């Protein structure tokens, strides 16, 4: 795999979003990976619906948190609408998929990256954007405004984001806290520290969609 990957340069990443106060990070993370894999497979970059996952995933807890895995499983079982068709409201409502016409995209499955393994995560990122989790509760992560981040942070993961690239000493992460946080909404988290958890627990739980 190469030294640098950046799916933004391949036109596979949509603009940075703001989840607001709702604990919907799991849905934002899943949607980044869907937008990526649909571009890779079909050539078209579209925005897909975080709100639909928020409303419709009965394995997750709405604005009180959820699971990237079950969000990706839902898209593989049913499909997902365009963001425009089912836009983000920041509050859980009833599932409105059937009112809003046919789904716009569908995937075929979900796979996990081997956990606690930096090289396995880089390998998956070289193929597509990957849903990853990290510990975001610490003030250092909250206040991050640029540079290669090394913490302080622990491994008490609590926040789902999306890995859309990497370089020699970092992994490139799209966050859902608006463009005013980090590097235009992104963070470069240091890699290669020898900590099997990853910096801020970044290697704990990583998933990506499968689309034949
Ligand atoms: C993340 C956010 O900042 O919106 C959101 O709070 C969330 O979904 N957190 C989950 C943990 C991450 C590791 C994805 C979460 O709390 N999920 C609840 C399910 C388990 C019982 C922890």
């Amino acid at each position: 795999i190469p030294e640098y990957v950046d799916w933004r340069q391949k036109g596979a990443v949509t603009p940075v979003k703001n989840q607001g106060s709702c604990g919907s990070c799991w849905a934002f993370s899943a949607v980044v990976t869907i937008e990526g894999i649909i571009k890779i497979r079909t050539g078209n970059l579209n925005e897909y619906s975080e709100q639909e996952l928020l409303d419709c995933d009965r394995r997750s807890y709405g604005c009180n948190g959820g699971y990237p895995w079950s969000a990706l499983q839902l898209v593989a079982q049913y499909g997902i609408h365009y963001r425009n068709t089912y836009p983000y409201e920041g509050v859980q409502r009833y599932c409105r998929s059937r009112e809003k016409g046919p789904y716009a995209a569908k995937t075929d499955g979900v796979r996990q990256v081997q956990p606690y393994n930096e090289g396995a995560l880089l390998y998956s990122i070289a193929n597509q954007p990957v849903s990853v989790v990290l510990e975001a509760a610490g003030k250092d992560f909250q206040l991050y405004r640029g540079g290669i981040f090394v913490g302080p942070c622990g491994n008490k993961v609590d926040h789902a984001v999306a890995a859309v690239g990497y370089g020699p000493n970092y992994i490139l992460i799209k966050n859902s806290w608006g463009t005013g946080w980090g590097e235009n909404g992104y963070i470069r988290i240091k890699r290669g520290t020898g900590n099997s958890y990853g910096v801020c627990g970044l290697y704990t739980s990583s998933f990506y969609p499968v689309k034949n």
